[PDB]
Order: structure tokens, then C-alpha cells, then sequence
């Protein structure tokens, strides 16, 4: 019984998100806005037999879209596409966020916001500086959805172990491997961080170990080749955030998540243990990292650093350099709203 | 573990189609198929961690597509647009179908083959001739994916209960309504016969009866004007695709159907009770209708005509409405094929 908002309906990413979504029983509306579309694929999902009724609201009814939300997906954005750059799309992507967040904090200030729409990295930080301006900024309510980055780590594991010593790769679930991997940073490239934490699987990985880490950091590129260069993730990004989703609805519903160490992109200095967190990163003022977090009804209420303690040696040196890039990124962001 | 081919995966039924097959816990191999841009979608869909092993394939590669599947779902097709005539449709449709069947025919014999594309009434006897004239005809491996409107008829009746008396209506579940409706027939319009055959719940509706059984019947048109023209049901029928498929795949590994009296547009002359099912419905020549199967094995092994045993005068005669109109359509696609 949450209301479930989402904003970038009718996109790639949106339509197979909005029908994800559609199947939660943990869901009870689901609203659906777009700046094209969303009032057919509304009706399209509503014919689904399951219990939450789905609206969708056409391009001036983003106010009826979040009225009451408890929970905002953000997976709007702008598609690559000839004469636009990654500085294009970041700067139209970033306008997008800009303004749909602006109407989360006028329509329904109490909503988690989940920033599905890339880079997250810089998007988050522009999300949360648009807050602050508006008096409208909760910590715990704005989180950058990173999972797709341990989806792949759980799936990629599996495939070296298949590929490396079939009978500890046999023996896994793609399912349940976030029990053996969680992955902290940022969400592109040489900024996030894989971490197995089953010492044994390193060892079965042997050499396939920097092929493994090369292979989560680098995963869109390798759709972005397979589709020609023309298109990214959605169906498997639709997946992830609504697999994250899931779990934040199911803290309304008095229930532990089923994901061990679940991770998301969020503000280290309003959060408990943010500032435990930033020692552990080696970096003192890093305003955000995805990291486990711990939630209630909804929102994030701590930061678990019990991955960042244990780190070995190599991991020491993936997170150094994750830093010195996500500042960087993290500050585009900021800049976009501080100027 | 089961595996499945999807002919046609990079459509707008079949995108989300994978992708929900992709999450089947009964798929050991998904394998996608498209004229375009099945390898990018299947390289997506790989990424997503759970245990079947996905794959795409080039418009050059049905056979590595086909070989050793099981299961094969064909969404291929054209769907409804503007300035396309039910009859353009038709021979579209029905030479993507010859040709898709054909391959199966070909490439693997053995799958049980669930026809998605519209209109079914048509093309499943043309999937039937076609595997006929090559002697690799079974009958219980042929169906026709009828399953939307058994996913509609749930939505439906919670809906018009909802407004009629709401105190009704939440005590329903639209996910277990299959225990009170049961949609037979065939897959347009007036061959669409829903069967409330809870009595008390047609009681309930009063004269919101007659408005159910029509949204049911033309709940196809309902989307394609919801989306402007542009296309039915995507999403919905991706849905109801998967959940098919779903107790298709659970019959292999000798489990009870989740679905009570589950329908497909089947061939009623090579089925047990198909000859009584012809008798029931009033026309002793009738090859094909959609009505609750039993499965053994991802095969129709018999035909259930509990449903037809106690119908009420008003549906007796929606099923004579119905059986005229089917009739027709699969005298036009026996007739594309036999010339
Ligand atoms: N069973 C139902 O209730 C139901 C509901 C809705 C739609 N449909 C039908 O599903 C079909 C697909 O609809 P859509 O909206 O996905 O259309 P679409 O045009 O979005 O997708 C169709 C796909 O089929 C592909 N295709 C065409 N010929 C092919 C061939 N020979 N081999 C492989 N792929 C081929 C196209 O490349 C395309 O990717 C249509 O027939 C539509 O009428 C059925
Ligand atoms: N200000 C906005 N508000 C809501 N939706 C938007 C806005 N700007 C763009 N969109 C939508 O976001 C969606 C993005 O989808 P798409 O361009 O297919 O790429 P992807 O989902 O892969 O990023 C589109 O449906 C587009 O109309
Ligand atoms: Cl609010
Ligand atoms: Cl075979």
C-alpha cells in the first residue's frame, strides 16, 4: 500500500520499469507521467491482474501524478543520439532532473526520490542541491540508484567461475551472490568498486580476478557495442531499479530487505555514519559514495561501513582511484545548480 | 530446466516478453530471435542475475535459435496501426507466422509452439496447416496465446465490482480471480466469451454484467485508442505472454497449474474431448476454440469442457455469436495455406 510515482514513463528505461512495478504486491497506485505517452501505457499496464490501480497523466498533470507519492522512480532522461555529446547529454539529462525534482519538492515534498537516469554520479548531487534551494532536502529520501552495478557483479561472477572452475560455478545462484559481492562508489566506470567479500571465490577467480573487476566496471559498454553503438541498458537497468525499488517499499511494509549489504548512491554528511564512512574512503569532505544503508519506512536512517573496514589491499587502491574521479563528478553536479 | 525461443523478441511485445522470460526460474536457455536487434537485446538481458544463460541472434541464425529449444513464443508479427486494414494484417501476419512456423518445422520439430500474434483466430490454423504439410503436426503442441483476455476478465470484474458495491469488490483479489471467471472462445471481439461462474459475483455486478462481459470482448480497442492508434497492448500482453509460458514451463517439471481452467486456441480434432467440446458448443465440425487445457509435459493432453457443461442462457448466446464469427476466420487462414 505505496503510492509509487514515476517520472520518464514512457522511455526506454520507463516502459518496462512502469510494468516491473506494476507487478509489486507491495504497491497499491502506481502514477505514470512522461512528457509523451504515459496515459496509453497507463492504461495498457492497468489491464494487468494485479492489485494496484495505474494511471497515466499526460505532460501538465505532473502535480495529479505526485499527489501523495510515497516514492518517485526518476528514470527521464535523454537518449544518445547523433550531434549529442556526453556533455550534451548530461546538461539536457541534468535540466530534466533539475525540473522534475523541483515538482517533487512543490507536489510531494515527503517522497523518496530513486534517480534512476544517468550519470548518477553528477545527477544525485544536482538532485540535492535543487532541495536544499527549495528548504525541501530530507537525507534519507534521496537516493541514486546504483544496483544495476551488483546486478552485473552477481551475474559476472557466476560466468568467471562457470568459465574458470565449473564445479564452484555450478554450484552458485546468480540470485543470491550479493551474499559474496557488494559493490561501492560511484556508478561509471573506474568509480565503482567490486568487492568479494568470499575470499574463497577470489581465490577460484584466480587470474579471471582484474577481468572480473574490468568487466562490472565497464558492463554498459559492453551493450552499448552490442546494440551497434545505438542504444544502453533498459531492460536490464529497468530490472535493477525495480529490484532496488522493491526493497524500499518493502521497508514500508515492516520487512528486511532480501538484498545482503544493498547499496545506493547517497549524501555522506546527513546520514549516520557518513562521517565514518568518508575516513574509511580516505577522503574527508566526499559528500557521496554508494554504500550499504540501512532503511526505515522508506529512508535511508544509516550507512553501514562494515565493507569499508575489511577492505584488502587491492580494493584499497580501486577505491582511491573511484575518489579521485567521483569528486570531480560530483562537483560538475553542484555546479550546475551553485551557478 | 526448460529452454525457450522467442521469434520476434525485439518488438513491442517481445522486449518485455524476454525480459520476463529472462526472470523465469523454469528457463535454463532463453534464446531471442529477431530480424533486427535480438543480439543487443539479449546481450542487455544477460546482464540481469538470475540462472538462465540469454542469448540473441541474428536475422541469419534461426537455426542456432531453434536448435534443442522446447518452448518457442512467436510475438513476431505486425500489430494494429493506422492505415492498416484488418485484412493488411491478416496476410502480414500471416506469412511472418508460415514462415516462423516452418522453421520450427525444420529446425525443432519437438517444441510446443505458443502463438502470440494477432489475429489468432487465423493464424493458428495456418501454424497447424503449415506443420501439416511438412508431417510435423501434433496437435497437442500447437496453442494460441489467449490468455489476455483471461488477464482482462480478472482485472475487470474486481473493477466493475469496485464501483458497484466496494465492500465486494476489496474483498477481491485480482490476481486469484481466475477461481470465479474462466474467458473462452476466441481472441477478437465477439468470439470473446467471459464466464462469471461464481453466480453470486453476476449478482453483484447487476447491470454493470453486460458492460463487463463488452470491455472484456473489446478491451483490445480500449488501448489502441488510449494510445492515440498507436498499437494495442504491449506491456499487458508481454504479461500475460510470460504467465502462459509460465504454466506451460511448470508442466515439465511435474507441478499443478498456479491457474485455475487456464484457455488456449487449441485444435480441438487431435485432443482428447474435443469431439464432446465440438458437440458443446454446438458445431460438430468446429476445429479450433480456446478453452481450459491440461498440460503434461509443456503438451495439451486433454481439454477440460467443465465450463461448457452449465452455462446460462446469455452465454449460450455469446458461444453462438462466437462459433459464426470463428468459423470464418479459420476457414481464412486454413485457406491461405490450402490455397
Ligand atoms: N495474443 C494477443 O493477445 C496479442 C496482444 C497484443 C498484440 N499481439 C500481436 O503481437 C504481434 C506483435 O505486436 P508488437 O506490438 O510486438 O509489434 P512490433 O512491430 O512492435 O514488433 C514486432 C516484431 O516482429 C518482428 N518481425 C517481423 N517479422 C519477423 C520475422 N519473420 N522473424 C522474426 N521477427 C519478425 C519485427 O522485427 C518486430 O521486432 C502482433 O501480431 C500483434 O497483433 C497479440
Ligand atoms: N521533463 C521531463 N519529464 C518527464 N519525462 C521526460 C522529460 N524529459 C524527457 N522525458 C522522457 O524520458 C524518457 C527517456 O527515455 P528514452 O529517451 O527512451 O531513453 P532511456 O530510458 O534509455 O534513457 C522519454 O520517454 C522522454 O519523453
Ligand atoms: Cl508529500
Ligand atoms: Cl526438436
Amino acid at each position: 500500500m505505496v503510492k509509487v510515482a514515476i517520472l520518464g514513463a514512457s522511455g526506454g528505461v520507463g516502459q518496462p520499469l512502469s510494468l516491473l512495478l506494476k507487478l509489486s504486491p507491495y504497491v497499491s497506485e502506481l502514477a505514470l507521467y512522461d512528457i509523451r505517452a504515459a496515459e496509453g501505457i497507463g492504461k495498457d499496464l492497468s489491464h494487468i491482474n494485479t492489485n494496484s490501480s495505474c494511471v497515466g497523466y499526460d505532460k501538465d498533470s505532473i502535480e495529479n501524478t505526485l499527489s501523495n507519492a510515497q516514492v518517485v522512480l526518476i528514470p527521464a532522461g535523454v537518449p544518445r543520439k547523433p550531434g549529442l555529446t556526453r556533455d550534451d547529454l548530461f546538461k539536457m539529462n541534468a535540466g530534466i532532473v533539475k525540473s522534475l525534482v523541483t515538482a517533487v519538492g512543490k507536489f510531494a515534498p515527503n517522497a523518496r526520490i530513486l534517480v534512476i537516469s544517468n550519470p548518477v554520479n553528477s545527477l544525485v548531487p544536482i538532485a540535492v542541491e535543487t532541495l536544499k534551494k527549495m528548504g525541501k532536502f530530507k537525507p534519507g529520501n534521496v537516493m541514486g540508484v546504483t544496483n544495476l552495478d551488483l546486478v552485473r557483479a552477481e551475474t559476472f561472477l557466476v560466468d568467471y567461475l562457470m568459465l574458470k572452475n565449473p564445479k564452484i560455478g555450478q554450484e552458485q545462484d546468480k540470485t543470491t551472490m550479493h551474499r559474496k559481492v557488494t559493490v561501492i562508489g560511484g556508478h561509471s566506470g573506474e568509480t565503482i568498486i567490486p568487492i568479494i567479500t568470499d575470499k574463497s571465490l577470489v581465490f577460484q577467480l584466480d587470474k579471471q580476478y582484474e577481468h572480473f573487476i574490468h568487466r562490472v566496471q565497464f558492463g554498459g559498454d559492453e551493450i552499448v557495442k552490442a546494440k551497434q553503438g545505438a542504444g544502453s541498458a533498459t531492460l536490464s537497468m529497468a530490472f535493477a531499479g525495480a529490484k532496488f525499488a522493491e526493497e524500499v517499499l518493502r521497508s514500508f511494509h515492516n520487512e528486511k530487505p532480501e538484498t545482503e549489504s544493498l547499496s545506493a548512491f547517497v549524501y555522506l554528511p546527513g546520514l549516520k555514519n557518513g562521517k565514518k564512512a568518508q575516513q574509511l574512503v580516505g577522503d574527508n569532505s566526499i559528500e557521496y559514495f554508494s554504500l550499504p544503508i540501512v532503511l526505515r519506512n522508506g529512508s535511508v536512517v544509516s550507512i553501514d561501513t562494515s565493507v569499508l573496514e575489511k577492505l584488502s589491499p587491492r580494493e584499497e587502491q580501486l577505491v582511491n582511484t573511484a575518489v579521485k574521479e567521483l569528486r570531480k563528478n560530483i562537483e560538475k553536479g553542484k555546479s550546475f545548480i551553485l551557478d
